[PDB]
């Protein structure tokens, strides 16, 4: 996606357009060939990989050209193929065995529908959705060897759909309903609740998935498929879609077969693991941050959410600054957080974790599942560099780390073998992420729909900064270490670093 977004930068800058999308065709937007010499030339200076007009012909779209610049394609297995637990799923199942997460790993998705949907038709749509995505009806029961996936049959996957009347503010009820625990060995990792009442106009459709079966990118497939299925089941027929290109097990199986054994030196896993053992060498145990309380001895996993609204001219300024320096918006937001901690006394070694989506294959681009590997983006701020300088360091660190994004985070932790503490997250405690909410989801289920935020009562790490476009900043802080007022000031201080950065990126940090 980093390669993907940076290619759009050159397409729009060379073709002088604003019609640059992930699925846009270079030649289709008026693209010739000297234009490719300029586009191919610029791509070399930023990404540093060998690109040529030859690549542009084969991959004339940013999405394709990005995948071309960088492993077998996901091959759909047999109809009777058994489920296969991906290394991503193993971590999520494992985390809930070692921690009292309080549902901190339940990802919520709430939509406001102008019409109180038909709970019976909705249920049929939820049953259809679960049947389409095997990941939504796959249980993880513990055994003597390890966790074993149990793919429920469509007839046997008891879906959980129910209506819920709102008494108080639905915002706090959504958080409460979302944080309810999941029993991955007996319950499917999908929960649907239709919140209705006299205080809410129409109803609020809440989809609560456990992260083991869905990530933030699965929101679009879920809503799109639940709309497609809901509309059909409302007409007495089964929803008419074309079969899924692949299932999660197919992606996991193809991914695991290619990853190889960490003991074989020629396998991608060990060869990537080796990069990280060097890249994360002599890593800080933890950053010297300003906390309001000492690190507890138990991970309460409880936290809050401090938001900082971003003016359109500031969102527009950040995008402009990114394009000028040949860096993604994430890299800008990441440098801001790094500077913030650096200015707060963290030091010159700012290890920030970040989620990278493994959705390169076209067979899993719009599929439901968890493809987010956590990566340690180690930013060095020594030598009192300017912001534009740190944008160079960040980009190099990111692109270099993005080429080794397939080593499971848990394996990197085992390879770097860091001093551990159940109250502290390994390698990193501050996470920076850039999310985008689904667009064109305003007329779902034949009504007036609109996404609703769920107030987070939990926190996965000490500090999680999130740049969320519809844009704003969301601070997921650990309640055991930070006070809400302190988080509000910290997210606001991030905004001020961004304001100064765009205005004068030549200023020391
Ligand atoms: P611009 O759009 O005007 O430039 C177009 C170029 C020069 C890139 C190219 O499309 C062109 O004009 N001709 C390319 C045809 C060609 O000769 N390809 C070589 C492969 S043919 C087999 C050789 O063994």
């Amino acid at each position: 996606t980093a390669y993907e977004e940076i290619v759009c930068q050159v397409f729009a800058a060379v073709l002088d357009r604003s019609d640059v999308t992930a699925d846009a065709d270079f030649f289709a937007l008026g693209g010739h060939s000297l234009l490719s010499l300029r586009v191919v030339a610029r791509l070399r200076a930023l990404l540093g990989v060998d690109v040529g007009v030859r690549d542009l012909f084969e991959a004339p779209t940013p999405a394709a050209l990005a995948a071309r610049l960088t492993r077998p394609a996901v091959t759909r297995r047999g109809p009777d193929a058994p489920p296969v637990l991906s290394h991503f799923q193993r971590r999520l199942w494992l985390i809930e065995q070692v921690y009292q997460t309080r549902g901190a790993y339940n990802v919520p998705l709430a939509v406001h529908v102008s019409d109180r949907l038909d709970l019976d038709v909705l249920r049929a749509a939820v049953r259809d959705l679960v049947a389409r995505h095997e990941v939504l009806r796959t249980l993880v029961r513990s055994s003597d060897d390890g966790p074993d996936p149990v793919l429920l049959a469509p007839e046997d996957a008891a879906v959980d759909v129910a209506e819920v009347q709102a008494a108080g503010p639905v915002a706090d009820l959504l958080a409460e309903l979302t944080a309810q625990p999941f029993d991955l060995a007996t319950q499917i990792p999908l929960r649907v609740r239709m919140i209705t009442g006299e205080q809410v106009d129409g109803c609020v459709l809440l989809l609560v998935c456990h992260h083991i079966a869905a990530d933030e990118w699965s929101f679009a497939p879920l809503l799109r498929d639940l709309d497609t299925a809901y509309r059909a089941r409302a007409a007495g027929r089964a929803p008419d879609w074309e079969p899924l290109p692949a299932q999660y097990s197919d992606y996991a199986a193809t991914l695991h077969d290619w990853l190889g054994e960490a003991t074989d030196p020629a396998s991608p896993l060990r060869r990537q693991l080796d990069y990280w053992q060097h890249a994360l060498q002599d890593l800080p145990d933890e950053l010297d941050l300003p906390t309001d309380r000492p690190r507890p001895a138990t991970a309460s996993h409880r936290g809050g959410l401090a938001r900082a609204e971003l003016p359109p001219e500031l969102v527009e300024a950040v995008r402009r600054l990114a394009a000028q320096h040949g860096v993604t918006v994430f890299m800008v937001v990441q440098a801001a957080v790094a500077v913030l901690l650096h200015r707060l006394g963290a030091g010159d070694d700012i290890p920030l974790g970040s989620p990278v989506a493994d959705r390169a294959d076209e067979a899993v681009h719009d599929t439901v599942g968890f493809f987010l590997n956590t990566l340690v983006l180690r930013v060095n701020l020594s030598g009192n560099p300017t912001f534009a300088d740190l944008l160079d360091r960040v980009r190099a660190v990111d692109l270099e780390a993005f080429a080794r994004a397939d080593a499971p985070f848990d394996a990197v932790v085992d390879t770097v073998k860091p001093p551990r503490a159940v109250s502290r997250h390994p390698l990193f405690q501050t996470m920076v992420s850039y999310q985008r909410r689904p667009s064109d989801v305003d007329r779902l289920f034949g009504a007036a729909t609109r996404l609703v935020e769920v107030p987070l009562d939990t926190a996965k790490f000490d500090l999680e900064f999130a740049f969320i476009e519809d844009a704003h900043i969301a601070l997921n802080y650990a309640a055991d270490l930070f006070d809400h007022d302190s988080a509000e000031q910290l997210v606001a201080r991030l905004r001020t670093v961004l304001e100064h950065a765009c205005a004068d990126p030549c200023r020391p940090v």
